[PDB]
């Protein structure tokens, strides 16, 4: 039907299920970073676009809802992240809450260890059974993990002492529950590698096998891919579907600053290192940032070091407390907590006031929130603080596009660049298989 | 035609230009482990072997090369290594001078900076012109490098400063440096691990630039164990591919029985970096095995000592007391009276003048002691045992599984590289026939 090699790439079932022509997907990026320009454009182009719910609002999550299916009329597939958080459980419950109240039937599960209340609750809802047998699925689960013991819990169904739970407590219908039993949490399972493939892959397999599940669940890769040649590695490694992220950011759509599309402009593979995650500060978590041209991946990973050493902020040495207040934060430490004491609820300001080390922690924290806020906004003539999150696969990105029409971010197009790595990544397959079999 | 699928993979002037039937090459491993049989095996079989040379007497290398030449008397290519030490410049420069000396017309070149006197000496004597006005280039050279900026130096010919001055010290005519302008300085740059592509375009780049006559090659090594890991590189571009952990694993590795008892059971998630003992100061690391042994965690604390401590005395008599007894099995001045007598009197002379050198010389007889405790068959304490080692011996480990192949002893360093290259073959067509179908 006119399709070209990039839509000839990867699962079919994938494509038909989500009626896109891609086996590709772009991936969230928090407080709106996927944007609804972003999400609404890719999903025009017939590619699975997922909108950045993390650290927004209900009430802003379901603005982003209206004005995406406002903007797509043709009935095209969009998806919303659904990120996981140990501390607000009640969020996720009132995210699928405004899910199934407003027609989101494709969610990105992200960060989860296990399967929850909620996901239950999101999968469960609206199960029927055909005529012809099957199970009808109205809401769709891509889940994205790292971890076999997550993507298996997510590859079995929905465990029965939750949906014992939820029915009692009239969440689910008795007739929803028993559909549950035999249909996975997930219909998709994004590995996300930023090797492990083929033992997530054999896993499935097995897991498909012990069930009997009528539709396959695939499975497909991100982390790491920006180029034709690593998109082309996930594929031959296995990968039925595919996903980019840090490509995604530097594009015109974007929810970010200009001025941290000029910087991700000028990133090279070596520009990007590890620092600590705010949300997941104290555990010791790390997620990739640019390196080049900035402080705060050095000022966020000291400040890791002096939470790991000292079990107060008195304890700190007055020049280093200098140095932070001063060069940091441009703000004392007591101007700060008395900040969070405006912002934060009053079981948390009790609890700091209790525990001197949780005071700490709760105070650094700010920095984060701070940093990201700057990196948002346009404004900061001092680019030095940003915290932008970003990996490699950018880097590759703008080598290989280098001395192109694309090199500049207000050419990048996110449905344009995610096409042509899809052909070009098809392209460069088909060329390698002529070689190795001439 | 009558090349297997497994020959055809990888750039075809590579295969030529080494008259080998597979773009492959088992990568050098230090005192010998890389031994002669290996390299010997390596050779008989239309593949690139090369000598573990690190940290072995220019008589014992000089050994090596009579052992190797004579077993192989079909003109089969083979290589040795070149292992650049910041304060050993004289060993490379004696190597050098061995290798010309004797029939050796390629090397590895391993953990160079950038280009020295001796690789140019090494690159630029043989040189000859051609009838057709093309250079006739001698001694080869394969770089294994990890940086970019290293690569580039050694896709730019030698650099010219050092040329004029060889010249001036008549170590080289000024006809082979004229020649030594227009070639690089490495025939092909094994990539040592997305770097792969990047490097790819970087080549291209340098050979417009120049205009050089003959393609310079790109290759991969680090992580290869099992066809799918090769496949990954052929596909990402890898223009030939070397391994070596799996090596180490085989019949004819230099390394002792226990050892390869050991390697044999490693897993992928059973190993961990540590310092290096050529390259302690620095702060240089390499993959070691853990499971089951104390080495790297003792290594790893004696870099902490160093580190943050400016001398011996300054440690704390409680972990003093450790060291002593349960990682040396011998005490601080036990080391140092033992290091005079086998060091140099100039290094000595160093560590007595500065504290903080001394120190080191005495944590880096740990690494000299601990390898030599693996290449050794005899403690029965296998717990000291230093044995380099990377992920892909524990993927290859899991590939052969129930199979003849599981036991190292029936592990042969030139059938595991051809079923490897075979497989790998086999992998890429099927899958990229399903994959693009
Ligand atoms: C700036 C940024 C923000 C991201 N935010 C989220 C998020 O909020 N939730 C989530 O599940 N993944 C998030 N991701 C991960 C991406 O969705 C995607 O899985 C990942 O970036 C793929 O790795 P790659 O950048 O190497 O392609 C984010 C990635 C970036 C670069
Ligand atoms: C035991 C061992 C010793 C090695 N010794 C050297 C060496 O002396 N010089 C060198 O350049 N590389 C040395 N290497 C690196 C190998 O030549 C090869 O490049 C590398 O092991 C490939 O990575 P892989 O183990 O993942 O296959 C050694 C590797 C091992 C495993």
């Amino acid at each position: 039907p006119q399709k070209t090699a990039g839509m000839r790439l990867g699962n079919e079932d994938f494509k038909k299920d989500y009626n896109i022509q891609y086996a590709y997907m772009t991936g969230s990026m928090y407080r709106g970073i996927a944007s609804e320009q972003m999400v609404i454009k890719a999903a025009k182009a017939g590619m699975l676009g997922f909108f950045g719910t993390g650290g927004l609002s209900i009430e802003r999550i379901g603005q982003a809802i209206g004005t995406i299916r406002s903007a797509l009329r043709q009935g095209e597939t969009f998806g919303m992240n659904l990120l996981h958080h140990m501390m607000s459980p009640d969020k996720e419950v009132r995210m699928i809450d405004l899910y199934l109240k407003n027609g989101i039937h494709l969610i990105e599960a992200s960060a989860f260890m296990g399967i929850t209340p909620a996901l239950v609750i999101y999968r469960a809802k609206g199960l029927s059974r055909n005529h012809d047998g099957s199970v009808s699925v109205q809401n769709k689960i891509i889940a994205k993990v790292s971890r076999p013991e997550v993507a298996e819990a997510f590859l079995n169904p929905a465990p029965a002492h939750v949906l014992e739970r939820l029915v009692s407590d009239n969440r689910l219908t008795a007739g929803e529950a028993a559909l549950a039993k035999e249909i996975p949490m997930a219909d998709d399972i994004c590995v996300e590698a930023d090797t492990l493939m083929p033992a997530m892959i054999r896993l499935r397999d097995r897991m498909m096998e012990k069930h009997g599940y009528a539709k396959k669940v695939r499975i497909g890769a991100a982390g790491g891919i920006g180029t034709p040649e690593a998109a082309a590695a996930a594929f031959l490694l296995g990968a039925e579907f595919i996903g980019t992220g840090s490509i995604n950011q530097c594009t015109v759509e974007a929810g970010t600053s200009d001025s941290v599309k000029d910087l991700l402009q000028e990133a090279n593979v070596q520009d990007t290192s590890y620092a600590p995650a705010g949300d997941m500060f104290e555990a010791g978590a790390r997620v990739q940032v640019l390196k080049k041209g900035l402080f705060f991946p050095a000022r966020a990973n000291k400040l890791f070091d002096l939470y790991r050493q000292y079990n107060s902020l008195d304890e700190i040495d007055e020049k280093t407390k200098t140095l932070i207040e001063e060069k940091y934060f441009q703000r004392s430490f007591e101007e700060v907590y008395e900040q969070l004491k405006r912002d934060k609820s009053p079981e948390q300001i009790a609890k700091a006031e209790q525990n001197p080390k949780h005071k700490m922690a709760m105070v650094f924290k700010w920095y984060f929130s701070h940093t990201t806020r700057l990196a948002l906004e346009g404004k900061s003539e001092s680019k030095i603080d940003y915290q932008i999150h970003c990996g490699p696969a950018l880097g590759a990105f703008n080598q290989w596009v280098k001395g192109t029409p694309l090199e500049n971010w207000r050419n990048r197009h996110v449905d344009l660049i995610g096409k042509q790595l899809m052909e070009e990544t098809a392209g460069l397959l088909a060329q390698r298989l002529v070689s190795i079999t001439g």
